[PDB]
């Protein structure tokens, strides 16, 4: 017999703190508050660098409440723009949390990205090519180095028990927290935060993602262009966010009285080998991620209330997932794809979305899919829409998956 | 609680390795060369570095560059440590019989200090100079990280999970305990982990040269890279890239393989102390280690060889020799690699993970090169001036990195 949640034989681990910063909101629970009411952050982007190259995609979702406006000038000096993202969040989840004093020797971080302080990369090359190698930063390498945010993060909140960043594209947000519940599972940590963090909208990454043909261009109506699962999907739709959860053993959180909102009680992590940037059809690794989760938490897939898909809008993205959503056993939960309203951030945007499933938890209600509006036939799952779906959620799953082929899914379960 | 000597965790043992070095593209014969005290570490002969003047003069090239390997399609589509991913994944694929594994048991973990990030500077340029039409539609994916690794799990056909830990200059060592974690929870059979890292060039020099931690010892190159001397004055790049499988004992014995060593525990901390400088304590990096023998189910009395990170800083090396002894470790035999292949950023903790594997499979420790003036605050059993033979059984692999990160492996002599 091995060991489970269900069983015992892992201890129980719970969400106790969530924040994030979003295209709606700086605030998580108004974040919340706008998707049940039918809020998109997808707005036409005014930046210049859109009209400056004549971007074929002219929308997205930039934060509402820009990462820069709470940084000092040394910070906007001495940290990459996913540091400074990584340490505001980092602040606020602790306060949420009730400013707690852990063990640090027990107290680990894992924090995932998509690529790291690249801006900084770009800015030292030019730097050294116009005025060679003493124009480079002494701090460089560490704004750099993609472990840099969750490095500031441990150093901010005094972690000492592991600092990790585990880089799976798409899926790295998600994978962050998976590697977070292993940590604690395993006796290396009794608290952790973790999740995802991701640079912003910018002329470059849109040109790069561009050339791989697999964005929306609804440029005329921009909170219409993210359609996953629908049948007239044309592509993903950037929205920035970052998002941290603090998880905890149970026995930690109720020796220092905080309040759970959710239980994290199991991770799944598999790969395709199919292919570098397209998703396995037939969904059988997919959907055995999602089936290594309910085997660790032990759950059978009829638990399973709700999934929080991935669902990026692409035409190939959002079949596979329905395949693999059907090989799981999980194709009679209520589905939501979140990427409808607050668009897709990239290395950030598991952890967002796994913060959405604990919300859906601890409220018992699923927000609309935004723009669902012709169930495609390939796609028969039950995809929530129109308004809000009422129901006392048990258990659910959270799927992300990463260019690489990366198979990430999360399994939690109602305080 | 479970240990691997109490059965509570399966047995893993390493069944191949393989390596890149600046002494050559073949593991043996580095090791031969290592133990006949070779360095690979050379004065560069790169424009680079009379185009710029760089303070730094020295470093140790590839001996056998990985795009001599490379087709014409693949160096324009896969980055460099895409590159050097295959070549890596390939060889020891080969290496280990070519065996058919059940893909759904095999899981790939590797390693790298940043990802694909020349073409970014080259999309970057391109775009500058010919709009957005000009980026190339594979550069997010010679980009990406987990670019290396995406391709190996792809190359060798791995679907129980390709992973990507980036913890700078400890990545390659923690990509092996990620892989034994993989297969100790039960979720492959069989890893193929380890790490690579990009070449020496300007910018790299630069960056790292700006935070006035590098050797500038041009005049004697081979003398240069000084770990635990007292008179070591920073470290020198010397490139690699290192990959090893490791499997159940079961999965290697039910095919056959012969182990070359046992891959016992692995213990991760950090300092949260200091951005770029380790703990001067050694706390945590001790509990790395400790970490790693809880898990083997080993004590310290039982180590009798650590292969040290030992960069050849002067904060540095002191940090790790304190968390030797708060380990309890001090007594063992140490060797610090760097000292003749100098440090390979992301790849070299596996490479020191694959030469920790070959001490262990052959009875023999290298002389640390350099090695030529005890330092009172090191007081360490450095290995060095000629090879040292013994009936070694148990190991610690050490790897530290930017950020505060602390990562032990423990191995064990088959
Ligand atoms: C939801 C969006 C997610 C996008 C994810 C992309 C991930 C990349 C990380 C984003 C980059 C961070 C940028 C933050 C600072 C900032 O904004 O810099 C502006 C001006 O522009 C720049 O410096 C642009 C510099 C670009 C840096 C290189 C980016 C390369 C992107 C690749 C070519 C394509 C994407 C690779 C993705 C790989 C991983 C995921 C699969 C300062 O403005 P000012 O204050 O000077 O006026
Ligand atoms: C042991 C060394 C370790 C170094 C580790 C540094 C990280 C390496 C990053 C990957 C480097 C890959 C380079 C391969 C391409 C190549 O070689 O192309 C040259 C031409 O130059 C270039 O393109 C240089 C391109 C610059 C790339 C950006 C590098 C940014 C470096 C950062 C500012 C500093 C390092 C940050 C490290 C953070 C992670 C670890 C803490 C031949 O051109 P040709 O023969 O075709 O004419
Ligand atoms: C191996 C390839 C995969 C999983 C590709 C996916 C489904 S992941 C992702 O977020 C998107 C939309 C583009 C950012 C994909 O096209
Ligand atoms: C937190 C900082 C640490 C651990 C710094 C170390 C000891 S790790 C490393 O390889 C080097 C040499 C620079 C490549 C350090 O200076
Ligand atoms: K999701
Ligand atoms: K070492």
């Amino acid at each position: 017999s091995q060991p489970s949640t269900a069983n015992g034989g892992f201890p129980s681990v719970v969400v106790t703190a969530v924040t994030a910063t979003t295209s709606i909101s700086p605030d998580i629970e108004s974040t919340w508050k706008g998707l049940l009411a039918g809020e998109s952050g997808i707005h036409a982007l005014e930046d210049e660098f859109v009209t400056k190259w004549d971007l074929a995609v002219k929308i997205g979702g930039h934060l509402k409440d820009p990462v820069d406006s709470h940084m000092g000038r040394l910070d906007m000096r001495r940290m990459s723009y996913v540091q400074r993202m990584g340490k505001l969040l980092g602040g606020q989840l602790w306060e949420s949390a009730g400013s707690p004093e852990v063990d640090p020797d027990r107290f680990a971080v894992v924090v995932g990205t998509g690529l790291g302080g690249a801006e900084r990369i770009v800015e030292s090359y030019d730097l050294m090519n116009a005025g060679g190698p003493r124009k480079v930063s002494p701090l460089a390498v560490q704004m750099i180095m993609p472990n840099g945010a969750a490095a500031v993060i441990g150093l901010q909140l005094g972690a000492r028990a592991g600092v990790m960043t585990p880089v799976s594209a798409q899926s790295s947000g998600s994978e962050a927290i998976a590697h977070a519940w292993r940590q604690i599972v395993m006796g290396d940590a009794d608290v952790a935060v973790c999740g995802g963090v991701e640079g912003p909208i910018e002329a470059l990454p849109i040109a790069a993602f561009s050339m791989m043909r697999a964005m929306s261009t609804r440029n005329d109506e921009p909170e219409r262009a993210s359609r996953p699962f629908d049948k007239d999907r044309d592509g993903f739709v950037f929205g920035e966010a970052g998002a941290l959860m603090l998880i905890e053993t149970e026995e930690h959180a109720k020796a220092r009285g905080a309040k759970p909102l959710a239980r994290l009680l199991g991770a799944g992590i598999t790969s395709d080998a199919f292919h570098m940037v397209a998703p396995a059809a037939d969904g059988v690794r997919a959907g055995r991620a999602m089936t290594r989760s309910l085997e660790l938490a032990g759950l059978s897939p009829a638990d399973i209330d709700h999934v929080n898909a991935h669902g990026t809008a692409t035409p190939i993205g959002d079949a596979a997932e329905a395949n693999a959503i059907r090989v799981a056993g999980c194709d009679q939960a209520a589905v939501y794809a979140p990427k409808s309203a607050l668009g897709h951030s990239i290395g950030a945007v598991g952890a967002l979305e796994s913060v959405l499933t604990v919300l859906t938890l601890r409220d018992g209600v699923i927000p609309p899919t935004l723009n669902y509006e012709t169930p495609d036939p390939e796609i028969d799952l039950d995809v929530v829409a129109g308004e809000p779906r009422y129901g006392d959620y048990r258990y659910a799953v959270n799927n992300s998956f990463g260019f690489g082929g990366h198979n990430v899914a999360l399994a939690f379960g109602r305080y």
